[PDB]
């Protein structure tokens, strides 16, 4: 949701200064400052070692509470800070990785050395950046309102736009460094002083050899990954908004959201008569949904890309594309709902990328490249959808699930000129969607805008980057971007 | 007859004794030879460090699989040694001490030692003995059937049966030490290559603070870990056998077992006194069961007693007291059912020890004492059902439900002149039992006197002579 | 004397009734209470992470100031325990197996536990003893004076006469553990209260590949080990005493000291049945030092048996009877000198136990074996010299140099008929000793009084480990052994 | 020379373009390949998990082989890569920040996976880059000469040249990372075979308390740690060079050298504007040593500025501007002479850059910072002098020296209208030198030749940025450059 941030040795300037452009609360650290915006979730509790903080949100407390009630009867009432450090000191800091959500866990030793967990998908980028002081945030616009326009230094947009596919680690800052998602760090300062940061991963990577599942197994592993998530949202929400496209994956997430909220919202969004609302519609009417839909205009459009930029930080060209999509939703469904699912994701899991009745030599590899692309993108960032009052969730990007696709035999992601199968078969076996749903423009509009090819994701990154730096530099402001502004970014 | 040892530095020819009283395999390890008994499973595959080897069973795969199934694939199709291994390398041997069973995992190094983590509550204790050779074994007797009636030291009765709680790690064999359950161990070798063990438990001690958690969540707890362990045993048994006392504990498994099994075969034993047959037929007639009972004879109450001492290798008094009855359901549900279910630890998590009125300082810290003191008495070691054919299993004796119970708020577990409450409550809430059932030192000298006999291999389980018994003072 | 003990979870009132028997002092600790023998030596200091103690002395502290200081200044001021703080908190544990002593190093955890790491050597045997309460002491009659009579249980004498060569942490003590030297332990206590003793060695063995090292090389290193330990005790001694014998090893003791301490005492034993007074005077001579001869009765090299046992509470008949000597040396100079060296174990590292002319298949094996061995019988204890106010020392076992002898090609310890040829041609460098020395019967007295043969080793182990339970049960004396008594222990 | 680095899956055609420009030999590691230049050392040994590599030399066996002896014999006559092999299994990593020398010790694992620790002081600068490759390297023009002029990519000089202090991790290359010295560091690869650096400190900030340590034992450390170096390298070299300047520094190591080496070749320079000649020729006279002047020109004294620069790849102004006179001297002392020792640091360690009765808040925290300095200028490269056939070494530069002088007492190196007091004392206590050296223009050529003023240090590094990113792009060769190309690039 909201974003947040520490700064060694702050002071109260650095803070009023984030607090002139972002609404929030500081709090004082043994050494330092945590910032936290207005709607920005945290939790804290006493360590051995020093106060353990967990900002942002957990979206798997069950499956966290059902593994420390192993041992600890007192998990089942522990905040969100106290549940983690349970994990912690029981089962080291590779436990956390266990944990799902948008959150960074973090321990306040009295040295003023801190150690830092960053959850392991992107849900919640995290930066160190050296300016003025060090700065560790999810947000560096956090630390250019404190330090000024010339705090983040941009690398040369040909340097950076010229690989589609990076490290998880990778930032254009070049006096920053992007903490790895899953990962264990420690900011130490060494005997002058200077900032340190030693990482270490909490995971290795997993066996590539194909999973040979048998379907019964495999379906109902599917049916409880897809359903979790929302039996621990139910909870706390009557009301959801649901991104429908009448695809597959937001078909089926529908589907399965109308059996654990009473009252569901649909938003369907298109372009130049260039829509799905046929069967999208088909869908909201087969499960009686409120329904709703949008033409967007090619300015509409445009502007959930920058906004996607802006809010989530985003300076790929193809992520800030596919986020178009879903800022606009959030414009339509704000003050409407609180909570909103997807089926963002599915398509990486499952095949849905794959080319149907193609032959891959592995395909698997392929899938698990994307899969890890949205590590370093932002695409899982949560801050434009909390700006909009919406906690947003993507059911099928959860551990389990992803982990169960990684090396899934491929003949359920592709086979017999068809792609997701498996998807497709668990799907139509909920009795719920239609067999012509089941099957078992934006791309072209912001090439248009920029003068190029629609496949030239090359000239569409340097673009997005270019406003990505405006943004954090404070140059650029959501609130107004004049159309001047936007074709000087252009050319 | 589902037991194991190992020897460190041994050969098969050291094992070629033991195979003269008991029946089993071989196998090669490194450095050392493994033994595993007629009816014993283990399973193994190769890690980084070495070859791990998983002894005996394990209880909640499908928890520990979903588990290791966060972050690897793997896990669904995994052998019990490969899933072990997944969360040792992946969460470390802390995370072995989440797994249920009477197992023990340990791992073959190349390097020589070997590394040892024992199961957390005491279905399969490990003992290491120091006699000709050193050995690790989860019965005492097959270290004597290797090298002699006088392998194993014992101490003098006068300092064993002394007091009635004692350490986890407590051993009446002097020259062997009991490994801590739920700890990892190390058994490597210095310089002159005498052995030394160097142990480091698994888990800490929980909060003490009382538990003050609402009724419906707390249901819905109890709910979920009771039946867990048979959703677990439901997919691969069709008919499950059940020792049926008549009261709360024993009806309630049945109750829920009957939603799980197509096929429930109830057992109730007994003398001609405190026996509860009417009780049981009622039970068992409103759940229609295969209902079975049988009024046992003092011979028969004292060799359930003795048949414990000898299977489960139990010392103490008041435990092979307590397993005579069940002892005496194997033999008569024996070749009827493969896997039992029981109502065995309920009254130590919900307070069924208390006296009902009766006023406790701190009922918790009593009800903790004795859950410790189960996990050396021997009581749920495995063998005994075993060699009965039989996979014994205790729905109630799960890590969720006990470190549930562990400070559980007093109120749940004994209040207004009443005992076992929540457990009362969640009980008649199913609509399945009758509302009638609900409610809504001397003996030590004996037992460790047999256990010395049959664990030096003077008595013979299949030869125990009751004039052999009587001679024993 | 200079022992120490510590009572897990317990209270100043246990140590009360040890102070009864036991001069010494109290030190409240946070997870129990620690007892100091009025002789004894300790020092403390505050970690980041609980309060050092460091009982006992260290003998290279030199060596360990020379390791600490590489990064830390303060290591020239530093008292003992914070001297091993700094290496601890650097190095990890293993470290502290570089320090030479008769000490034991722990740290008060404010979590209820304690953190020991017992020296390497057996200088100070530590054991865990499990009476009403946990205990942990280097002296298993303190246990006695605390609990009363029925504290230890004691293994049958045929189940331990019946062994020679044992583990380092073999004990006859059946409720108690020896703590293996060299490690670091971890003394926690589970859900119940009861104490668990977590264990991990320091160190890994070294090679036995043959040590093929030059001459003049080995020679440096020798003089280098030799001296380190006199140059240690030089600073805060004028006067030493040494047992001489007017063999090489003690004469080659006494030739260093000469050069280290300006006022020598020389002790010399013997029996009615045999003596060494001819060449122990020839030395004394040619080095100008205070000698003096005493030669012992049947009686008094009993009493050097039974003391030895007492004091360093040894049960070994073979211990028992090499360390009559030396108590019956201690006993002459008491009062006489503060400080003593020896050339105990130089045989077992030179392979003065080797004889010349004999056939070794693995010489290096057989001496290593003994080097082990004394590990646990407690010859290295300082106790008894302590009580006679002695500060015992034995140059040649250094870690350094034992390491050093440990795979010495055995040319070195026995060649063209004869052995310790490296040790005789150092000797002989210095040129102090007369050539007739350096190149070239309590045994028999002990056996006499038990009425046996003075191979029999087995009937000589049972009346010490005889007379080893009655002293620590409290049932006999150490300042009256009546002859009724020491009847009844031989038969 | 002596430089070094590896690729991960390197290619022959990696390794021979770099033969294109620099002599050597790659060889093949498990998954990829080493590259040493021709007069590069380096050993190896097997350990149980991997092959262990020690790049460089060791400059403290002595002591160190002294540690190892304590627990194993093989450290006698053990490699330098076995020798730190001893250590890092016993001790752990921690216990290589101990060992002194131009080294850089890595352990190659089956799996690729690399564990690389850095020396502690800077003798032996390592970078990991980013290129086509990853690339880990002590010579960032070794990879330039592998993948071409394009592989480093420079960050602008006004961002480099703005600042004259930095972290020791700071590095001007925008796709490369340095590597902390004194630090383990695993050298990883995620899922998708992205290049993930965990990095450790070896070292903890020592304490600043101030070190009253008395005069007597503080003469005594000085005079052992000054010499320790000089018994390192006097058993195996015969005549070795000295940088003599007349200053007290470069006298004491001539004096103590003097007493260690048969032979001593001293030379000394100076500029057209001023020189020492004077003081210099009064020390050879008195220790009557085979010295030689020599007069630079405004040429010779630039060209020993860009040869710091190409061959130590210094980019900082002040440091290249003092290299110059070494490298000219390793000119006039090419072929006579294979080890050179100088009199560098120790201004930095007794207060020899304080001013003479200047008062100073905390002066040891000024002088702290300078030593701090060092360690990322390349001031302590060795590949210049290895260039040159000279094993250069710094005496002073010592981790006990620097250790003691940390916080030593101020009043020690600054007291009464001197400095380097306590440093002047144990000097003239040698009855070696004259009492006008002990006492009881170079930076003018530089700003001449640039056009600026010899206070303004931001144009001296503008210019040496600039030959340093010409030299590392390969455009100009130390080979031919002319004094015409440099021209070029001062306008």
């Amino acid at each position: 949701s909201n974003s947040f941030c520490v700064v060694y040795k702050g002071s109260d300037t650095d803070i009023n200064n984030i607090q002139r452009d972002f609404d929030g609360k500081g709090e004082a650290l043994s050494n330092g400052y945590l910032f936290i915006e207005q709607n920005g979730h945290y939790q804290k509790c006493e360590m051995e070692r020093g106060t353990a903080y967990l900002i942002g949100s957990l979206y798997n407390r069950t499956f966290l509470i059902g593994l420390a009630g192993v041992w600890e009867g007192e998990a089942y009432l522990a905040n969100d800070a106290e549940l983690l450090a349970l994990l912690f000191t029981r089962l080291g800091a590779n436990a956390l990785a266990l944990a799902e959500g948008d959150f960074c866990f973090f321990i306040d030793e009295p040295n003023g050395e801190l150690t830092v967990i960053t959850e392991s998908r992107g849900f919640s980028p995290v930066h160190v950046v050296q300016g003025k002081k060090a700065w560790m945030t999810n947000s560096l616009k956090l630390v250019t309102a404190a330090e000024g326009e010339g705090a983040l230094w941009f690398e040369e947009e040909a340097l950076v736009c010229q690989s589609l596919m990076r490290a998880d680690t990778y930032t254009p800052v070049k006096n920053a460094q992007r903490l790895k998602p899953g990962a264990v760090h420690v900011l130490t300062h060494d005997s002058e002083g200077y900032s340190f940061v030693e990482s270490r991963t909490l995971t290795t990577p997993a066996s590539n050899q194909l999973l040979a599942l048998p379907r019964e197994p495999l379906l109902a592993l599917i049916d409880r990954y897809l359903n979790a998530p929302l039996e621990d949202l139910a909870p706390r929400f009557d009301t959801v908004g649901i991104p429908l496209s009448g695809g597959l994956d937001s078909s089926l997430v529908t589907a399965l959201a109308s059996r654990h909220f009473k009252k569901l919202n649909t938003y369907s969004i298109g372009t130049e008569l260039s829509n799905e609302f046929e069967f999208s519609q088909q869908v909201a009417d087969a499960l009686g949904t409120h329904h709703q839909m949008k033409i967007l205009s090619e300015t509409e459009v445009i502007n959930g890309i920058i906004e996607s930029i802006y809010y989530n930080e985003i300076f790929d060209g193809l992520s800030a594309e596919i986020q178009s999509g879903l800022f606009n939703v959030y414009r339509q469904a704000q003050g409407q709902v609180s909570c909103m699912l997807t089926g963002y994701g599915s398509d990486l899991l499952f095949g849905g990328i794959l080319k149907p009745g193609a032959q891959y030599d592995n395909p698997n590899q392929l899938l698990a490249e994307q899969v890890y692309r949205t590590r370093w993108t932002g695409e899982f960032a949560t801050h434009g959808a909390s700006c909009y009052g919406i906690d947003i969730r993507h059911p099928f990007w959860s551990h389990s699930l992803i982990s169960l696709c990684h090396a899934l035999h491929p003949d359920y992601k592709i086979f017999d000129n068809e792609v997701k199968n498996i998807l497709r078969e668990y799907a139509d076996s909920l009795q719920l969607l239609p067999k012509d749903i089941v099957w078992r423009s934006v791309n072209q509009a912001f090439a248009n805008v920029l003068g190029s090819t629609v496949d030239n994701y090359q000239t569409k990154s340097r673009f997005t980057y270019r406003v990505y730096q405006a943004f954090l530099r404070g140059r650029l402001s959501i609130t107004d971007v004049t159309p001047s502004q936007l074709k000087d970014l252009i050319k």
